């Protein structure tokens, strides 16, 4: 698909079993989720930016689908305002800016 | 231009007539710029991060050029950690996402 930027580009992905609305973000390093569970080890650390930084967890070989493609990759679970697909996940996708 | 998100997509603006190297993110809904004089009156804005919210500058109808393409609109100034390009001016310079 092609995604206008007049709104903010909300999607809906699922990830461990829930189905969830996510902000697709090209100024994100990393994939970011709200409070939930995830199998696996997890290993702590930090992420910041506008506001100062947030500690989160760190779970890696986590599968998502993101409007029906699927994508493996680190998915950081903390207090984060809004769940985020970060350029890990947008990668793999496929997903491009274009202008 | 077709931009990947393997690496931080990092472009050339120009504002004030000066050469500055700013993050295209779908992610924000405004620009924001470091610290710099830019001409007018300015009106007070928090903008919401990771970290939680921050106070800023707002300036409007300030001429910018974002990877050579001309966008005239509203700038933010204040402690970013890198100067953003969000889609107040990504929509100006007809930048979408696609996969
Ligand atoms: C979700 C929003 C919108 N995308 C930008 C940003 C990403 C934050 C983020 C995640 F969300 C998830 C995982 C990692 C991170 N951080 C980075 O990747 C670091 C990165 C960065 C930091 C702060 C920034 F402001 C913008 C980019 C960085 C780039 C170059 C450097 F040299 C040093 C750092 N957040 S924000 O601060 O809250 C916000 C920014 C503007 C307006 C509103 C909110
Ligand atoms: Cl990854
Ligand atoms: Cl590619
Ligand atoms: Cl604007």
């Amino acid at each position: 698909p092609q995604i206008t930027l007049w709104k903010r580009p909300l999607v809906t992905i699922k990830i461990g079993g829930q189905l969830k609305e996510a902000l697709l973000d090209t100024g994100a390093d990393d994939t970011v989720i709200e409070e939930m569970s995830l199998p696996g080890r997890w290993k702590p650390k930090m992420i910041g930016g506008i506001g100062g930084f947030i500690k989160v967890r760190q779970y890696d070989q986590i599968i998502i689908e993101i409007c029906g493609h699927k994508a493996i990759g680190t998915v950081l679970v903390g207090p984060t305002p809004v769940n985020i697909i970060g350029r890990n996940l947008l990668t793999q996708i496929g997903c491009t800016l274009n202008f």
